[PDB]
């Protein structure tokens, strides 16, 4: 059957959150069958928890917040990523602060640390979110879709009124995640100085983690990853933020110029429709729709 999966061992790594510029130290976990992935705020006292959850999403401004009364844990969306690219079901994600770390701004660092802790295969069985019905959330302009497929698909699509310019469909049971999306980086726009640092955010940004545009060219030394990063890193914006779901997704998603916001909303649309979605498991991985990665 597809089993589900925590972390082999415990890891541990240091940087500093996009956002707020504070350094951050940062514990993966193992945990039980059915934790979910779990969020701890060890700074405080006592520890305050945030279930990775739709239903704790207090804030979508430029980053997913998990907030629970006045704590926060802001910018959960690479890190979750990583995790569900990887197929981590349960784990305990200890932070210093109260931002997850950006590392380079992409999730190659994180994929990279769980693949070094190494992954544990559990003894029940891994639980599915099945789409069945088309679900769609609009605002304007910008618009999130789920769709039912067998297996699980990100379609995005953005329009930039930018120089440098997009769109990309990535089928995550035929490409790997780690290899064409997961180097995918964080970005912004120096247009956006203005607005980021009038709202006291984007502290800790940098060409660091984060690739930096003028109005016409990408200012860090070294270029691009990839010639359509942008929105490789918005495909892996997107599966971050659908991981709050609780439950790994069978189906296609498709984004068209969405974010947090538009992201939480499709899941909280979701969630209320109960005819359009199941909990479903496979007792047999070879008639399954997806597959994940030898543990
Ligand atoms: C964090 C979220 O998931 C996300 N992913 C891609 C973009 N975003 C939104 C975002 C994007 C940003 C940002 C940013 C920035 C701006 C300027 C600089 C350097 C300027 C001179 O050294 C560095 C970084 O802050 N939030
Ligand atoms: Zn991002």
């Amino acid at each position: 059957m597809i089993k589900q999966r925590t972390l082999k061992n415990i890891i541990r790594a240091t940087g500093v959150g996009l956002h707020s510029g504070e350094k951050v130290y940062l514990t993966l976990k193992p945990a039980p069958v059915d934790t979910g992935i779990v969020f701890s705020r060890t700074d405080l006292d006592p520890v305050v928890e945030i279930p990775a959850r739709a239903e704790n999403v207090g804030e979508t401004t430029m980053s997913t917040t998990l907030v629970k009364g006045d704590v926060k844990v802001d910018t959960v969306e690479h890190l979750l990523s990583a995790m569900a690219g990887l197929g981590i079901d349960n784990a305990y994600v200890e932070l210093s602060a109260s931002e997850v770390p950006i590392m380079d701004g992409s999730a190659g660092p994180f994929v990279f640390l769980i693949q070094s802790a190494g992954l544990q295969e559990q003894e029940a069985a891994k639980k599915f979110i099945r789409i069945k019905r088309e679900v769609s959330v609009e605002e304007g302009d910008k618009r999130a879709v789920f769709v039912p497929f067998d297996g699980f698909k990100v379609s995005f699509e953005i329009d930039f009124d930018h120089p440098v310019f997009q769109q990309a469909s990535v089928d995550f049971s035929s490409t790997s995640f780690v290899k064409e999306v997961s180097r995918a980086r964080t970005f912004g726009f120096m247009r956006d100085i203005e607005y980021l640092r009038s709202q006291n955010l984007a502290l800790g940004g940098s060409v660091e983690n984060a690739i930096v545009v003028d109005e016409n060219r990408v200012l860090n030394e070294d270029g691009l990853r990839y010639e359509d990063e942008f929105v490789k890193h918005k495909i892996l914006d997107a599966i971050g933020d659908l991981y709050l779901l609780g439950n790994s997704l069978i189906g296609e998603f498709r984004g068209f110029k969405s974010g947090h916001a538009l992201n939480n909303q499709l899941l909280r649309t979701l969630i209320a429709d109960k005819d359009a979605w199941e909990v479903v498991t496979f007792e047999d991985a070879r008639t399954a729709p997806i597959s994940y990665m030898r543990p």
